[PDB]
Formats: structure tokens, sequence, C-alpha cells
């Protein structure tokens, strides 16, 4: 009895269609994925946030920033840590896979670390990923392995590879 167990279970007792079963399993990955943020930014002291636009990082680590002159892309990264030196942009990962991990990297890269360039804030690009079978932690980004060098974490992605089990069930 979990609110967020007991309402998709709701759905997946409740969904008929292929298609709409669909949203649900990407509902559910964006659960764990966010489940896993939480946890990691509890067990590590650093404030869990999830999607903040780009313009509302740079705002705070630099609101006297003449925000007008530069084309800021609006995405929204998972987190970021900012030092007082170095901007750290994280995003979380709960996967088995790599490839995951590359495209956002790569996409992060290409859409975060130019602007910022402009502006002149040290930016790097962090993905921390969770392997939800073994609990195994995965980093990149050298300046958060050298911040968060131990991570005491403890997950537990049952619930969600059940809800996943049954709707896998649910349409063989
Ligand atoms: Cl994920
Ligand atoms: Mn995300």
């Amino acid at each position: 009895e979990d609110p967020m167990y007991e309402q998709f279970l709701q759905r997946i007792q409740a969904v008929r269609t292929a298609t709409v079963a669909k949203d649900i399993s990407a509902d559910i990955l964006e659960a764990r994925h966010d489940y896993f943020g939480r946890e990691l930014c509890r067990a590590l002291d650093i404030e869990y946030r999830n999607n903040v636009l780009l313009d509302e990082i740079i705002l705070d680590v630099y609101p006297g920033v003449n925000l007008m002159e530069y084309n800021v892309p609006h995405v929204t990264p998972d987190n970021y840590i900012w030092t007082g030196d170095m901007l750290l942009i994280l995003a979380y990962k709960v996967s088995v896979g790599h490839d995951s991990t590359e495209v956002t990297y790569k996409k992060y890269t290409t859409l975060i670390l130019p602007v910022m360039q402009e502006i002149g804030i040290n930016t790097e690009i962090c993905i921390i990923r969770a392997n939800p079978v073994t609990n195994q932690i995965s980093i990149v980004g050298e300046q958060f392995k050298r911040l968060f060098p131990t991570i005491p974490v403890e997950l537990n992605f049952a619930r969600f590879f059940e809800l996943r089990k049954m709707l896998l069930d649910k349409f063989a």
C-alpha cells in the first residue's frame, strides 16, 4: 500500500490496450528513475531536484549574467551541483546497459556546455547509473567521483520490477 504502487497496480489492472499500456510502462520507468535520484541525493546530502531549466541553473549560479545576449537551449537536466568554482550537471539513470547513458551524455554535452563556455562557467557533464538488478553504481564525471568517492545508498527496485512484470504478463 505505497500510493505510487497502488496507483500503478490500479492502472495495470484497468488497462486493456498494448497502446495505453505503453504509457504505464514509461511512467514506471520514470518513477524508477526518480526514486533512484531521490535516494541518491539523500545519501549524498545534495539537494534533490528533477528537471530544472538550464536558464534557471545559470541564474542560480550567476544571477548577474546578462542572460538576454545568450542563446540558452531550453533543456532540463536531472540536477546540478554548484561548488562555487565548477558546475556539475547531473543526470540519473537506472539501466543494465550503457546505451541510455551514452545517449544522454552526448545530448547534455551538445546542449549545455557551449552556452556555459560563452558565459564562462566551468561546467562538467556527470551521469550516475544504478543497475536495478545488482544495485551497482556506475559514475561518469571525474570531478563528481572526486567529490563523492563513497556513495552509501541502499536501493530496492523490486516494487518497480514487480509492476513491470505484471504488465509484461498481461500482454505476452
Ligand atoms: Cl532511467
Ligand atoms: Mn530526466
